[PDB]
């Protein structure tokens, strides 16, 4: 039988860039491995109502849920570590709260009461939090909700969320609410010692707003001496079980071992009185083997538009590497800047060194001819290609230009093109999960091993249905469509035209999990390994 | 069976002069009435090592324990409300802590370690606190120690005591430590409403140092509306059982009823899990009757040296009134300034209106001839007299001068007197409890109904043992002595010389309790009532 | 003409071990180079009244002023960087304040007033501070007093000093008081960026007690980007002239260049309106040349009792290196643990690799036979020796044992010795500066180039004046004495017995300055270089 849904807030002190996200994700992973139905939530502090306005080349990708809600990329780590789909409710922001309360004000639904910050805003936040305890579409209720509070304790940027957390702690009571806390432990080079004083000043600032931390996670470049853990337990009044060393791990997938080796999760389960059951590593030891024991290295070029910040492609890169792990191959990514590839001599100079090329999406970018040139090169050179979203549109433009439709373009990039092979259906902006059907015994059907698939979408332009028969003169099969056949979903060249050249409009990288890689990235790495073996 | 000795700290916020002392005393009274063995402690913040240096005309009397320890007058309220003797350990000060730790430093008992404030000072304070849990001379261990932290939360004056309280709360755990808190609720006259915001800012300041208050006592001139108690429970995270209204009571003896009518003590007993048993009021309803239903008013003049601050005589005045309550009489005190009474015309102008005159002590004052003049008048007029300590020395000087020893004096006030009837035995400064013996069937023996008594002392001058036979020529009997007869303890005139004129060297006001008045003050009020009846 | 003496407080935030001492010393150096008469003061937080109780093997040496006041070793850096003698007033501690105020309380000099912490303590601290503005023994008044506040801002350990600083800032006014501030800027390895948030939280904590910092010194492992200096000036309201980068310098003597290259001192002079004059580097460029361009490396063994903490010998090591700089030689110190040298085979195994051996002091240690063995070896091997204080007593014991006084000892280490060549005169504990006279044309007289010297002392045992003629049978000349000849001050072997073997009772390392090395350490390094050249 299930008790009340516990809440487990996480807040950062001293500094940002300490890994609250991956730490909370790893805690969710461990609780999942015990068999609890964990779910997760992020409370972003910024006022953007949704991230579709944000420049991804500075703030990373935009994740898309099943229900087509745009969310912070941080939600991706929670999905990947849980292997669970999360609702669009998983990402609250200050912008959603303030614009909700001001909308209800203008519509007059507060009966003319004065709209204070307290209680109206903090009750709305508390409601957005407690909604996660509601039963899912199957009627199951989660055991634990982990809620990463954004910003830093003491930021004016976060005070309303921490007042809401305080109120939740009042109404549910300490049997059912737990606070983790994450804080920096700097190393000083002239003296050669770890200093706890910033963590004491952090927990003092946290207590000044009425939250009591039940455990500390100490972020450090070396294992914290027991002689400092005891001092922290003295000066923070944190039970000495709950001062946890957490070095900088070798890789993000090692962090669950770090947290388990300090036995954090056993203390969490004991403190919340959740149904205690043994951890089974059998699902994750094999991952750590594949991660640490690569049989071979294989290089994939990724033809990004701008590549000085790699975080703009995080989930693409992680989906590639998750594919690599399926073949026990260390996928290494050659970050290739598309604007170097607009000339075939530059394309040859960049791309000739690799065993495959991948065309990632690029919603909202301008100027794609570099990607088309890179694809035309890769076809002539025989390099395997996968095109994610804009990737399919560049592949289709390349195919049409190969059959002489020289001025062919997307209506997005040349509204005056005489041959809009990609055109607006601004037309219906498709978002979220839609069904698709595969040509039976197509190459994609051979990969998925089924005719029925579903994918997450974020595009408003489509293959012009009048051109399908013309484009098929290239040999390009339209090997998947909408169930009515009205919309194009996949394209491929035949197996004897090229070994593997596929595109989709989807973002298949969003269905990646390291224990369950996406079929197309597995097949693409299989083709890249076969190219390595043949060359 | 007895569990661990619980601790119950009390700290003030917003302001001083809020009645932490009488509130904590009344809580001790209620817990005593349940039958728990309560004991109490004050942690003064000032650096005076003992108060014997302090000017009592600005800071009130100096209390004296059984073991002769000088303590703050605040200890008197705890003794009176408990009716229990307290050790000299009942009053810690910062001066005792800092001078102890620096003494152990100079004696080298820290093995050359650096003497920080933490942990050395706060461990010493914690030791001075936990000492109260040690078994008494009978081997009984108290159930509850109530510890009034001096100053205000947020004073630099108190930070080390609050860090010590935090450490105690860590080592004993919240099952065994409770915090009361006392805070002001101002009334604003232009708007006519109570404001809780100062109490919120107080509990925020208290939390900033890591103490969590379990209940609030709200100090207000009117009953706090339930609509503000709920807001305080919301904004302070104080369980709504534990927000307690406490109006300004009519008198200090009514405060136990106030605390019981809001049912504070039931919540304390439930929260500490003490052995629950019913309150019996039978001991205190009769006090409240006597306090509120006086049959008659009787006036006593008290011949103080300086009287603009009455707190210098607190325990004298309270012992008088406790005597009054024994005869159901409202004792009203005519505060008479001794320097008006040095001339017989001024003495007649001041003292003629009253039914008795009392000569209080005056350790460390200069110039006493006003008191001698007042006594000579009172004798001629027939007014009953009691002399406390210096009172006996003025009575004895008056007696000697009445038998012509005209230049007789105390060696304290004229070291060059040719007739030191009071002289140094600086000689042995007597402090604390000493036995004395009474002349059988003396007037004092008729009052005490026994030959054996004990009293608390604070004097270094004594009746000159060579003059006893000479002074007895006045008829003044030396009706009590040390058991060896070496020292004078009491004097009286015979019943047919005057109705009641007695002195002692003792401070009998320190053995006052309202449920157990001191015998001499009962007899003195009996004589003053008989004078009222006869006149 | 001279205006009022300015005050320049310095306080640390975020962490200790950030170099407030050397930073403030370097600021004093720069202001001295401009020609201002700077003086300095340390306000230690610990309650040790003087450090003579402290274990130096954990807290470093004890410095000794001209007037024989024991002070924290931190005073040594101020003396060395100023090249000025400082009074014993240069080191206040909480122990001196609290024991002073409690002494005046017990002596009754507060007229019975209650001794609060405020104002009595903080007025005493303010008085101890303002005393530094009083004219010196020549009647000159310093222009600037630099006052390093100990502990960290927000420590209960320091609150009274910061309240005193606030009061001084009130009474003198912001024209005449300046606050530096020192704060950490951590580097985070996973993200690769400097984080300013701990400095913002520091300056917030500092402002919460009413001090406004006029400049920030940022302590970092790399030059702070201008893009973070501007953010700090925004969020701290620090004038952007006054956010100063300070990397970890290569050596302590380079820090004046760091502070001058960021032009801190020009801003300080402009802000305090001191008499502006150009910096002259001519005194310090030659030091930095000698420091960075060593012609040769020469190794000196230092025979310490315990050597795992080198800070116990700080001023000895610095005096050696200052001697090295006089010959342009990199002195490298072989830290030799004396207990390895008690056997001649172990002595040979340790000491044979070096060009000289030095016997440092050791007040309060037990067991010296290792040092005697090391000296007997060094004599047989011909290694140059210098004995500081206990060094002379080991040299003298070795000399006496070489002439067959086999059971000779110091009365300190064998009170039952039949031959106390070193004996109590506990006798007079000599402290501070005393005159001494040198044998004309002695080797020491050839070094000092004068007959008259003075030295700082800290010993209570002396050469037994009855044994001088007996010990001189070794050839050991008693080449210096008290001016009356009563006390032994120096010993030497003749130039043809050994090249240079000298001892003293003094601590000559305390008169070291890098621009003015002590004559004996120059001569000793000259002899060690001559041994290197000959071997
Ligand atoms: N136990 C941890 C914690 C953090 N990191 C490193 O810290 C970086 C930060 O990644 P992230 O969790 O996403 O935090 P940020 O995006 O940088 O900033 P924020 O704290 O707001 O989440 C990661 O690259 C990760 O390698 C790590 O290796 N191990
Ligand atoms: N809440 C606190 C914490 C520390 N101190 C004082 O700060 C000094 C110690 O300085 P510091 O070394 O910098 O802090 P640590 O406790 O020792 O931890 P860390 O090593 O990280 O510095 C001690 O005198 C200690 O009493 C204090 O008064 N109040
Ligand atoms: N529930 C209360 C609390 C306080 N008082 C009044 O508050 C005054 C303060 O007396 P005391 O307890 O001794 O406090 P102070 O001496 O004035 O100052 P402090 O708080 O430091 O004890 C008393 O006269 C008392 O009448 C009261 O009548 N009822
Ligand atoms: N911790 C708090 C407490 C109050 N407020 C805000 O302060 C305003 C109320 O002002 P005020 O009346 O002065 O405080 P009250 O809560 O109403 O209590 P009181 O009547 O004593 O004033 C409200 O907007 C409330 O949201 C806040 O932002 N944060
Ligand atoms: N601008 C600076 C500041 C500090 N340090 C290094 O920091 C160390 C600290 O020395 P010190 O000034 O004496 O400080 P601590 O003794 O370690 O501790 P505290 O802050 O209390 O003085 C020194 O070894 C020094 O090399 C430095 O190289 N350059
Ligand atoms: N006094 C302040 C300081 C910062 N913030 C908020 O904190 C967030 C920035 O987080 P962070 O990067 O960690 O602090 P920085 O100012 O950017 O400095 P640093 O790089 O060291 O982190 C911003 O939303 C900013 O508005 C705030 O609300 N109040």
């Amino acid at each position: 039988p299930q008790t009340a849904t516990k809440h487990l807030f996480v807040s950062g002190g001293v500094a940002s860039s300490l890994g609250k996200g991956l730490t909370a994700s790893s805690l969710g992973q461990l609780l999942t491995a015990r068999g609890l139905h964990v779910t997760m939530q992020k409370l972003d502090p910024y006022l953007n109502v949704d991230p579709g306005t944000m420049n991804p080349f500075q703030h990373g990708e935009v994740f898309v849920t099943e229900d087509g809600a745009e969310t912070d990329l941080d939600v991706g780590h929670y999905e990947r570590f849980l292997d669970r789909n999360l609702p669009g409710s998983a990402n609250v922001t200050t912008g959603q709260v303030y614009s909700t309360v001001i909308a209800k004000e203008r519509r007059g639904e507060y009966l003319g009461d004065t709209v204070q910050v307290i209680p109206h805003i903090t009750d709305e936040i508390k409601r957005r939090i407690l909604a996660m305890a509601q039963p899912d579409a199957d009627g199951n209720r989660p055991d634990v909700v982990i809620t990463e509070i954004g910003g830093t304790v003491g930021d004016i940027e976060s005070q309303p969320f921490l007042e809401a957390a305080r109120q939740v702690r009042h109404y549910l009571g300490r049997e059912d609410v737990f606070f983790l806390h994450v804080s920096l432990v700097p190393y000083l080079a002239p003296s050669g010692e770890l200093k706890t004083k910033p963590t004491q000043h952090s927990v003092a600032a946290l207590r000044s707003i009425g939250i009591t931390p039940d455990a500390l996670i100490l972020r450090c470049d070396r294992d914290v001496p027991e002689a400092l853990k005891n001092k922290i337990a003295l000066m923070c009044d944190v039970d000495i079980d709950g001062v946890i060393s957490t070095p900088d791990a070798p890789s993000i997938y090692d962090i669950p071992k770090v947290l388990h080796r300090e036995e954090l999760d056993a203390f969490v389960v004991r403190r919340l009185n959740l149904p205690f059951r043994d951890v089974d590593w059998t699902e994750w030891d094999d991952l750590l083997r594949r991660v640490h024991e690569p049989h071979e290295t294989v290089r994939i070029a990724l033809v990004g538009k701008y590549v000085e910040l790699s975080d703009a492609y995080l989930s693409v890169a992680e989906a590639l590497r998750a594919g690599g792990f399926k073949h026990r191959a260390k996928v290494e990514i050659c970050w290739v800047a598309s604007d170097g590839c607009e000339t075939t001599s530059g394309a040859a100079a960049a791309l000739g060194d690799v065993h495959g090329v991948l065309i990632p999406g690029g919603f909202g970018i301008r100027g794609i001819e570099g990607k088309i040139g890179a694809i035309a090169y890769a076809r002539a050179r025989g390099l395997p290609v996968l095109g994610l979203c804009l990737g399919l549109q560049c592949i289709v433009i390349e195919a049409a230009r190969s059959v002489g439709l020289t001025n062919a373009n997307s209506a997005e990039f040349d509204p005056d093109t005489p041959d809009p092979v990609i055109a607006t259906m601004g037309g219906t902006m498709r978002l979220g999960s839609y069904p698709a059907v595969l040509e039976p015994d197509s190459v994609v059907a051979q990969a998925y091993q089924t005719t029925q698939v579903s994918e997450r979408h974020r595009h408003r332009y489509e293959v012009n249905n009048a051109y399908r028969d013309k484009i098929a003169e290239s040999g390009l099969r339209f090997s998947g469509t909408s169930p009515d056949g009205h919309l194009v979903e996949f394209v491929e060249y035949p197996p004897d035209r090229h070994p593997f050249v596929v595109g989709t409009q989807a973002h298949p990288e969003l269905k990646s999990r390291p224990t369950r890689p996406h079929p197309l990235f597995v097949a693409f790495v299989g083709a890249a390994i076969d190219y390595k073996a043949g060359e």
